[PDB]
């Protein structure tokens, strides 16, 4: 048994209260406070809809994944990949499909710096749609679950899905569950043909062992998905540590 399983195991006994204690001991956050209030006032510039946008900023600032021309979001929801790319200077064109529909989140339309390149659609199911050409391809796909075999069956999925997409070109996509041996075997066999790395997101919380698979960057697999179990594993033994605070980005306003 993996230290990925030992680390769900623990998560799965922790109480309501322990468990809301854990998830956000020790990680880094960007204060929503501002964003949140803009957008209950139906506020459609600065703000980011989600947290989304600053989770990728980290990746696209350390050049992990450096978004041009043609942009693809896979799992858009609200629209914060979407909307940062839109801004970004290479950028040219983003489009961003979503299920939508009860129980997942709707695009929220938006004027913020490059709206008018932005194209979201709701009502489509990822896992049947045709793959189309473009240079960057971005997938924030995997629902979490207690089931660490239901987690496995949904990564494999996304997966399977992503490879048609990727023809050469720059991506950012997320491995909801990159720790079981057989999750293991397709991220070497797609890191042998398409390369990139596996990266821990400082700003996931501890109740995911979430990593992205970026373009940018070699390294060994094993090794990092070890190095997330040890310290998922680790914000178990202390007391709660607040999180890091950082600032929300400002995603400005006008067209390009
Ligand atoms: C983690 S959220 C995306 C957050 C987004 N990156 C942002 O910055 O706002 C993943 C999204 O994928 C959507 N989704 C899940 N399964 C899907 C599917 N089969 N096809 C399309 N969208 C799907 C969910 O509704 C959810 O809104
Ligand atoms: C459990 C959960 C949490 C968050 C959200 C959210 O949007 O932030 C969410 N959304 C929805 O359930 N949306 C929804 C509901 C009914 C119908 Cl008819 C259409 C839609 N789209 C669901």
């Amino acid at each position: 048994e993996t230290l990925g399983e030992k680390w769900k195991k623990k998560l799965n006994q922790l109480s309501r209260k322990e468990f809301d204690l854990y998830k956000k001991s020790g990680i880094t956050e960007v204060d929503r406070t501002e964003a949140k209030e803009g957008l209950k006032r139906g506020e459609t510039t600065h703000h980011a809809v989600s947290r989304g946008s600053a989770k990728l900023q980290w990746f696209v600032e350390r050049n992990m994944v450096i978004p041009e021309g043609r942009v693809i979001d896979l799992g858009c929801g609200r629209g914060g990949w979407s909307y940062y790319c839109a801004g970004l200077k290479k950028v040219t064109e983003v489009r961003g499909y979503t299920k939508g529909g009860p129980g997942h989140e709707e695009p929220v339309p938006m004027s913020t710096y490059g709206w008018n390149i932005v194209k979201l659609m709701s009502g489509k199911d990822v896992f049947y749609l045709p793959p189309e050409k473009c240079d960057t391809l971005l997938c924030d796909i995997g629902e979490s679950s207690p089931s660490p075999t239901v987690e496995e069956s949904r990564t494999i999925r996304v997966l399977k899905m992503v490879e048609p997409w990727l023809k050469n070109n720059q991506f950012c996509i997320k491995v909801l569950n990159p720790y079981m041996p057989t999750v293991i075997e397709h991220l070497e066999r797609l890191q042998r043909k398409h390369g990139g790395m596996l990266v821990r997101n400082p700003l996931s919380r501890n109740s995911t062992h979430e990593m992205y698979w970026i373009s940018n960057g070699t390294g060994n697999i094993v090794s990092s998905v070890n190095m997330v179990s040890r310290l998922l594993l680790n914000r178990f033994t202390m007391t709660h540590r607040r999180p890091t605070i950082e600032k929300d980005v400002d995603l400005g306003a006008g067209t390009r």
